[PDB]
């Protein structure tokens, strides 16, 4: 009875990402007896940056997606991804039982309904230089992602680089930095012969919620909007689990190809906490009274 529109930030189909949506929409379509039916349309193919796929699913451009740029839009979600601060899916399921009303209400207020969320490894610390420990980090240049690994960076004596993927090639070997906080299956793999040390260091988990257009989602009968909450629930791990299965292969073919590979340890994360924990504080400040209270929730919960 319906055919609806859903875009990935993924660019192709062979990102484990974008083979764990199809599996969502596949469930989806069985458990609704075919009544929800998709057609997918990877990054690019549709002219929506990745950053506005929120409000493109707000407006009904298109029905469902799966987003990892969601923070411009939903900016209290943004504790999800401060340096250190989660360790485990356990620690993003304890965190995110507090921020979930926060998080559908900002949402909501833009047309969107959340079903689902899944993660990438942990962003770990690859270099060109030696990177054996945290007292390693000091002076070297790694480009970031972001304002809060920026931030993780500076605190421990680095030099933070602000760079898409796209131009580390050419940094790599001009000097310009000598690593990157990235994933094994990310930046790893199709850096790797410019890399040598992998310090796997915790930072920060890089994510993406499952989507749907409030109104048309509100629009199913209760019976169906059951049936495609529930295949986005059973489904939802699996992406997590493929692309951590991934991050491990990969690891291991690193490994092989002679990276020095690091292991975090508890002292060595403790420590790291130690440098960080008081910008939390200082982020939280700066988003407000909100970000201030939450924080201090989700800090109880995981005891650090």
């Amino acid at each position: 009875m319906a055919t609806w529109m859903a875009y990935t930030f993924g660019p192709s189909e062979n990102l484990a990402n974008v083979q764990g949506m199809k599996r969502v929409m596949e469930d989806i379509e069985k458990n609704t007896g075919g009544e929800v039916k998709f057609r997918l349309r990877l990054a690019g193919s549709l002219p929506i940056q990745a950053t506005d796929i929120t409000q493109a699913v707000g407006n009904g451009t298109v029905r469902f997606a799966d987003d990892g740029f969601y923070l411009g839009n939903v900016r209290i979600a943004g504790i999800l991804r401060l340096p250190m601060l989660l360790r485990s899916q356990e620690d993003f399921d304890k965190a995110y039982a507090i921020m979930k009303p926060y998080v559908e209400r900002d949402f909501g207020k833009q047309g969107v309904v959340v079903l689902g969320h899944f993660s990438f490894p942990h962003q770990v610390i690859f270099s060109a230089r030696k990177l054996e420990s945290l007292a390693d980090i000091k002076g070297q240049k790694l480009r970031v992602s972001s304002p809060e690994q920026a931030a993780f960076v500076q605190r421990a004596g680095g030099i933070p680089v602000t760079l898409g993927g796209a131009e580390v090639p050419s940094a790599l070997s001009a000097g310009t930095i000598d690593g990157a906080l990235t994933a094994s299956a990310g930046g790893g793999k199709i850096w790797g012969d410019m890399l040598k040390y992998n310090l796997r260091l915790p930072v920060n988990y890089f994510d993406g919620f499952y989507l749907v257009n409030k109104k048309a989602f509100e629009a199913l009968s209760p019976e169906m909007q059951a049936k495609m909450r529930e295949s986005v629930a059973r489904q939802a791990p699996g992406t997590t689990a493929q692309i951590a299965k991934e991050e491990g292969e990969v690891t291991d073919a690193l490994r092989q190809k002679g990276m020095v590979i690091v292991p975090s340890t508890p002292a060595m994360e403790q420590a790291a906490t130690d440098l960080v924990s008081g910008y939390w504080e200082d982020w939280a400040r700066e988003q407000g009274p909100e970000a201030v209270q939450a924080l201090a929730e989700v800090r109880k919960a995981l005891g650090r």
